[PDB]
């Protein structure tokens, strides 16, 4: 999920 991705695409 991106809400879960995000932590690692900032």
């Amino acid at each position: 999920w991106k809400l879960l991705s995000k932590a690692q695409e900032k």
